């Protein structure tokens, strides 16, 4: 009721980050590998193309976060990246839509047509921000999303309490869960940790006054 | 004097590698070289999770203006504990004859190297502007577009040396115009002063050093 646990898939930013429902794990699996093979026909089947622009749709090649290998992703285009002295050749940034981070340097080779069911499948991937906290800066520094990320790797479960969303955001009191086992005749006990308030407490993060 | 070179890679004003140009064929048959000897190790290799800082080695990753992972020459840089969305031990790798930092780096992508192989020197040579330093704590986004935007607005580059540090060259960037003058009288060329450059733009502050 007051908690949803969820599943963290990638951490950019305490201000950015992706989650699912652990009970969609599988089925996201299963677009994954899904996705593989409607790429790979996509490849070598299409025409050469190298028009890619700002908001197109996409399958992308790419090594991942967690990825030892470069694997198949649906993607959006994110940004152009003209040619340089180091390397002659227009690039791009890539948002993957199911795990949610961001890639550069994805050369037009690595890029594939999209049809259009796997362009109204709903991202995997759902966006959340913590709610009510801000930077002390103009930017999230190194050290605060270290901190966030040791949170993080500090609990045994995570949750997530709704605030509202932005425009493409949702905002979240993350909590984090510890479990007590308290003797063979008794239940484990559930205590719960809020990591918004770690942030702010620890120097991290300050209260954002426009929220209410 | 000046001393023409390639730029190989550029991470910030204060972090770039060159290479002198007609070493450039030199580099090409190491870094095919590397392919055959690498992929031995690798099929070779007892597989290796002891891998620490400082440790010399071969990765397989994909470079910057790679289209597809490539083994390279390497040294550890840094060791990466799993967290909450990857639950394996990867590493930070430093490209010696590229230049570059690779992130989150695979003990499955990471090969030995034999010493032979390894004590060849880095075809990579590091170098940052002299004179300079950032206005802010670091170097901004803005004022490492404004560096990379100055390298590509000239014909070629030219490098100064003023002095070395342990492991960087101190140098002034030059860049080059070539001004055509008619068919009777050769080219002319007009040399840029790229530290200066960003110091006019704003982009960073004098040394005072």
């Amino acid at each position: 009721n007051k908690r949803t646990t969820v599943n963290i898939l990638y951490v950019r930013k305490p201000d950015e980050f992706y989650v699912t429902l652990p009970h969609f794990q599988k089925a996201i699996n299963n677009l994954q590998k899904s996705v593989q093979k409607a790429a790979a026909a996509m490849y070598q089947n299409m025409l050469p193309r190298t028009d890619w622009q700002v908001g197109d749709m996409c399958y992308a090649r790419v090594q991942a976060n967690c990825d030892s290998q470069a694997l198949w992703y649906r993607g959006v285009v994110t940004g152009v990246i003209p040619p340089g002295i180091t390397c002659p050749i227009v690039r791009y940034q890539v948002h993957l839509r199911d795990l949610g981070e961001l890639i550069d340097d994805v050369h037009s080779s690595s890029l594939a047509n999209i049809d259009e069911a796997d362009m109204r499948i709903s991202s995997s991937a759902k966006r959340c921000h913590l709610h009510g906290i801000r930077p002390i800066g103009d930017e999230w520094s190194k050290d605060a999303i270290d901190f966030f990320m040791d949170q993080l790797k500090a609990y045994n479960e995570i949750h997530v309490t709704g605030r509202g969303r932005t425009e493409n955001s949702l905002s979240v009191i993350l909590w984090g869960s510890l479990s007590i086992l308290t003797g063979p005749f008794s239940p484990a006990t559930i205590k719960y940790v809020n990591i918004n308030k770690a942030l702010l407490m620890a120097g991290m993060a300050e209260k954002d006054h426009n929220s209410d």
